[PDB]
């Protein structure tokens, strides 16, 4: 185990005052990694009353000096990749192949960019007449709250906390329940590099207690939000009834990958499998409806088996395993409730479809790599987010059709098309109602690149120089030289 | 009186199905205006495919080809303007000396705005390596819906269904019924300037059933949303309870105006005049809390009582009638208890507070321009928006203080400072939570400028190039001419 | 023939006081279209003068005012483009099928870009401290002046003077004095417009006398020119001698046209025909280095000569007629030169060659399309611009070595490709040092896109609202609200 | 004495093949700092060449690969802060209480600025239609040139090569001969932080023969020029008459200091002083015509005597030093004949005028701090750039009249106003031609804020993100997916 883990609340680890604990789970053993401490109503207020406090001396700082302050938190998650992967491999379940190479990696490098665009952020200035101008400032929006999920944890507490931190604003962070472990650790290194006492604070606990809470505070200006639909329209509804706020939301998807009639196969099923297996499918921006024509249906069927029994499952710090268990063992039963569902509704089922078995994956939240196949656009594996490994494939006969498969569903994260085609490529693309589209690829969430969903998949952006913007607010500033006319 | 007043829907008046009528009055005489049809459920439903279909056309069009249109309508918009002003003034009972001057003046300058930067509105493309590449593309959102407010109803009109069409939108609005029969008329003058059947919808009615019937369709991406706080809160739980959606809202305030000692008090008194009784008291951005240095207190309370003696009130379009009824006998009772309250809480009362008697009046809801003195930050007046002619002005003594009260408030939508020192007035107004911010002046909102509330006044902003994109969707796009390689 | 035409100074025809004149020439017949006055050193000065105080009353005027008196001289353009296509039809000899379609159009199509992004242009605001911050205005120039070519004299005179207007800047405009008489049209129908006198100046005149002095003026803040490199460097040293200017520079160039192995040579054909015959080659972006694999070469010199064979020259007119004279005698014997270059030197001659002979022809500067084939990169016709129709098509082994000759020139004006695969026409195109590059197609120039050469072809940009803001210049202001501190 | 300075080509010192040399002096003591081999024209073709392999490598790069190894050069330069101030006081003359505090701290705080900026650096998207957008990127133009002036050696090479590395540009910088040894320097500190080699070569030698080389060179893309106006117009035409290049020129001026009537004028004395006596007068923004109005002319003629007889000349490493000698004998010469024409030309000379005498002056070439008041518009002194220690004072009745005599002027490089008054200040700063206005102040640069010259003292800007952008070159690219339509 580890000691009973705190709350961090203005540059220190501080008690909660809830009285009440929760665990986490290392879903490859099912054995107890920590006792969490719940931050209750009133841990919640002391964390926003120590974020205005710290959000004042930040925001009075010079842009070079949070620069620069910024850049020193890269420089030590750099340097702490390792010890930081293994902690997320632990609580997370994913594999340390992928953790030490992605999750603190892509985190440091969103930092990074932020960290050098602090002193381009920018107002405007406006000649109305000889007599009268305007001028913008883009100024913090204060305190802003981040609500995370359990797959990425501490990339998602990078992505929500490196744009609000360059902004100039406070961030209090409440990472899942299920995963609270390393924003813990980020908020250390926060301060180690001398990120003001209160300007990143983290409050673990439970959804229904502490992100409610967080929600409801009438000082948090701002919410952002990754998650599930359900739990979004809630924290929407709670946000907007107790102060007005701001809020930004990802929240996942069922994301089409369409392979075109002139595609390579090889490259389509290597592009398939990265789109449903990492992260053992627990990924916001999968492709887990793969629409293959018709034609080469049972070609493709062959290549993704090829390479599912190249799926390497196994002891999760070895350099070999690319496949891990599920982030807990609940989630492993709802996915083994959809993949009942695919069966029960005649979805064919290609491979796996059960749970790991022997020594070493007993005690472990597997699940199999699963692909159905025959799979048409009622079926309920089609129709909602699994966030498991299970791969949906669907025939089609023409461009037309595909387009308009693709686009009739309320999610709307992700999409991608397979074709060496010029006009193809951007044609189908440019119909597809998705915010993040990749041609001939998948995955890849380039900082500079803003991400989000179209529909019921979010609200904003996150990444690209418009993400630093959004945790902003727009003053308005006119200067009256001439006579002021009234007409009383 | 005018004939009854049908739905809007596909370049034609149509009939609602809900079976459903209001009626509306000329608020300065209590006759009837118009029977007017309320768009039930199915009603709204036809509104979204009318929208969806004409949304297509419109957005397949080239930038160009849609700036000529809108700016056709503000051709007929200049050409019919004091036809509509006079229409304006019998719906709403502001005087014709305002409505002729800015409703439709810059209700039209927004429109013109607009149609001119379409050509402007771009995506980006950023270079990843040699192989790979990513550009973004400034989708329109699709159907949008702008519920509209009765104080100034074509302008909010046109400030809403502007930016939406001008990003490639269809939007179906719903004015307040209090006020909809300018509304009606911009339907036309945009279908007589060309723009394509189903692009602006209008359909009036009752706010919980018409307007809450828009707030919940599942095919609208977007809704903006002008009108109180009490109201806001109901609409963004709506919104985020059915279908998940952008919202955009203004909410008015509670708006300081901070009287430097420095400064002319003439000035003083006139900016503080047209802070609180243009249109009769109905501006969402009023300045209401007026503070005055205490050394100038009784002076300035005295050109206070000069300039609301000069107040005009009579026949609605004589040209030397500045003053007008309240928009209707609800509003005004509510007006009244706000002025109960100052006295029953021991605000002394230098003027006014009374409903205005007589011929010419009986029939209308006229509330004599009224105004507190003696004021402190814990009363009714000074917490809470009124919307009528009710001045409030507080003293204070020194500059950190006067900061402190105007910004310990809910509400963030304007402010201003009157002040001839240069760096007064830029050091007070940065300090300042408000989003627009006037120094020397009152009220002017140029097109270019981004106008919105901090804290519980809103969410979003309006009108500026980023309201433009801010009815576009980012969708990223990456172009990956490398060879895709796979772990699996 | 033609009244003789006069200097347009300050809203009005006005003599020159040059006691000069010079003759423009119908290319089609060899008879004087008109008597032009030649602009002298004193006519430019008091061109000067008109546009200084031309600039103050325009520069003061609102942002939309500006806009509206732009869009009322597009709406006159667009009402008399056939008349004012036939003038340009007599002047420079291209036929009315093109000058009806594209020179009116197109130099009209980017006043109404420009006239809509005035209200767009916009300063920036800079916070350095709580005690300072900094913002920029987007200051007019002042007078610029603009030097056009005689190939699109009309389309030239509004591109120039489109954004140096919309900048709120003066423009005095020197047509060629081939081509003088659509520019001395155009400022009559800014001023029918509401354009304020002097705003825009048209000095007829020769390029050695009218061109030098507008260079040399110490008031002019920047010069913008369209011609040949050998002009270009001659007006880039004498603006820097006398006053340094701002320069803009359009030089022309051997653009590449690159045909790639996976073409369609149909496809191929027909954008080589419209990149090398259109207004009979005399287009600054021609593709006149036409790059064709070897494999296909036989068949590609077929397909243009089926083509080149349906190229109608006749009365210029007639709707059919859609190939003309050159534009002058003195440029035909330049283009004749060096024909017989290429024939010297060993290319082998497809078709044409010689001048057209015959009724309706003899008396015309008629030169047939030309074609060589079997060139090699050390030969005349294929390292410098002919600016006739004179197609020069090299053969050519692998993708590499296309783009190395490409590239191998002092030239960088346009380029492009023709490809159906994705990864190539990208991959190539990234690579060729060309500010226009154009795939599967040739010439587009929307108003949005910038265009300019690299290399010896040009310097800065047109179109765009970059172009917009290379008309004005930047004024940083800081305000210091801090005590200031002197080490003295 | 130093060893003998060679030239800096492709990451390691390498002797010159011109045969020639040059000497370096100590202007505080007229002693041999060192000898510098000069390059010759054969030099200069092998720095292009190793300019043009390193480009490649650093263009290849990804943009926070590049954005990383600028912030190391950072991190040396503010570890070696103290040890370049000392090697620029030897080569310069400045005391070390500028040179410590100003020139590397804030040279390397334009590093750093724009190295954050790296990634933000974006071309657009464009969509025309359906079938066809058009997206553009910002290429590296190649090599490009900078030529530093003397005063502010190592400031001037950081903020040329700052944007131009940073938009992915190999430099080949060229110091003035009087102040040739930081720039080597800096050569060395690039290349431990890991700068690809080639990206920065450094050339000593004479304007005449290396820096007319550079500004000839075919292969050289841009010219970033600092230095007088006599040798930026050969700049400029040798620039155009090799190879059309772009130009970017800061030349110096006469830049005015506006007393208002209502200003504090201690505060005026010391901004006047800050403005003048900086760096000996050797600063290119210095505010040489010092305005004010008749009635205080007295009084502040006795505030700035005061000031200047605090001024303390000593050794130049001593804390308390706050003026040094001039760069140069030759320059002091000038000064000197400048001085001489005040006195002959009526100027009444309130104080200084000659050289400082006595032990440790005798062998340095120092100029009393001067002072002519009395002064009128037609003096020399009033309208010549000096660079030296001397200040105009002239009387001015109203603010129309000193407006106009401000702006009276071939420069514009600079300009500011004191006054406390909101409505003065703005108005005036807003009708001046100068391109860097101070309000309240004097001299601050901050990296965020173009600055650069009207008029005749400059082409372009340096520092800001534009600056960035203009160490590119635009491609527009237009994607065709429909059919292309050929009238052939
Ligand atoms: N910021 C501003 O510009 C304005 C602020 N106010 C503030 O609001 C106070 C109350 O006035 P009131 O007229 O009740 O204001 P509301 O905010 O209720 O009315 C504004 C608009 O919202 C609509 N609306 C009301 N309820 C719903 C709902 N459940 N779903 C969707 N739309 C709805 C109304 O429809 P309908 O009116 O047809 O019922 C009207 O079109 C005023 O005293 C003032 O303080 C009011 C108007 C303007
Ligand atoms: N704006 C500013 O910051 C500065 C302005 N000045 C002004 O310039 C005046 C003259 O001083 P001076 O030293 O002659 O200034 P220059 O402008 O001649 O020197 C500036 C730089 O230009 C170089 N240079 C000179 N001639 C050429 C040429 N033909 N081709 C290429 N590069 C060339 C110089 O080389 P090198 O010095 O090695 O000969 C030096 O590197 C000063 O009195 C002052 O008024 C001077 C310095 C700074």
């Amino acid at each position: 185990r580890m000691a009973e883990q705190q709350l961090y609340i203005h540059g220190k680890f501080v008690a909660a005052t809830s009285g009440k604990t929760f665990e986490t789970i290392n879903p490859a053993t099912g054995e107890v990694l920590a006792t969490v401490q719940a931050a209750g109503r009133e841990d919640v207020d002391r964390a926003v009353k120590s974020a205005q406090q710290g959000q004042k001396v930040w925001a009075a700082m010079s842009a070079m000096a949070r620069s620069r302050i910024l850049r020193k938190a890269v420089d030590i998650l750099r340097e702490r990749n390792d010890e930081l992967a293994r902690l997320e491999t632990l609580d997370t379940g994913k594999p340390l192949s992928e953790t030490a190479a992605v999750d603190i990696v892509t985190g440091a490098d969103v930092l990074e960019y932020y960290a050098g665009l602090i002193p381009a952020l920018e107002g405007s200035q406006i000649p109305l007449r000889d007599s009268s101008f305007v001028y913008t400032r883009r100024e913090p929006l204060g305190v802003v709250a981040g609500i995370g999920a359990w797959n990425y944890p501490i990339q998602i507490a990078l992505w929500k906390s490196a744009p609000a931190l360059a902004a100039g604003n406070a961030m209090i962070f409440k990472p899942s329940e299920v995963t609270p472990l390393t924003a813990l650790k980020l908020a250390e290194i926060y301060r180690e590099a001398g990120l003001p006492d209160g300007v990143f604070n983290v409050l673990p606990g439970i959804g229904a207690e502490t992100g409610q809470y967080l929600t409801e505070h009438p000082d948090i200006a701002k919410i952002s939000f990754t998650g599930g639909v359900a739990s979004g329209k809630k924290v929407m509804a709670n946000s907007a009834a107790s102060s007005l706020k701001e809020v930004t939301m990802e929240l996942g998807g069922k994301s089409p990958l369409i392979i075109a009639e002139d595609a390579n196969l090889d490259l389509a099923a290597d592009i398939a499998m990265m789109a449903n297996f990492y992260s053992s499918g627990q990924v916001c921006t999968n492709g887990t409806r793969v629409f293959v024509p018709a034609k080469f249906k049972a070609e493709f069927e062959h290549k993704i088996l090829e390479r599912v029994g190249r799926i390497r499952a196994g002891d999760l710090f070895a350099d070999d395993t690319n496949f891990g268990p599920l982030v807990s063992f609940p989630h492993r039963q709802n996915v083994l409730r959809y993949i009942e569902s695919g069966k029960s509704e005649g979805a064919r089922l290609l491979c796996g479809g059960d749970v790991l078995k022997g020594e070493g994956f007993d005690n472990g939240a597997w699940v199999a790599p699963t692909v159905f196949t025959d799979c048409t656009d009622d079926m309920t594996i089609v129709r909602e987010e699994i966030f498991g490994p299970v791969m949906s494939i669907l025939s089609y006969d023409d461009e037309a059709e595909v387009i308009r498969r693709a686009n009739a569903t309320e999610y709307g994260l992700a999409a991608g098309v397979v074709t060496p085609d010029l006009n193809r490529a951007h044609r189908i693309i440019h119909q597809l109602e998705a915010g993040i589209c990749w041609i001939n690829s998948w995955g890849e969430s380039p900082a500079e690149m803003p991400v989000g969903g179209y529909k019921h998949s979010g609200i904003g952006r996150e990444n690209g120089v418009m993400t630093l913007q959004s945790y902003t607010q727009v003053k308005s500033i006119q200067v009256e030289m001439g006579p002021f006319q009234s007409i009383f």
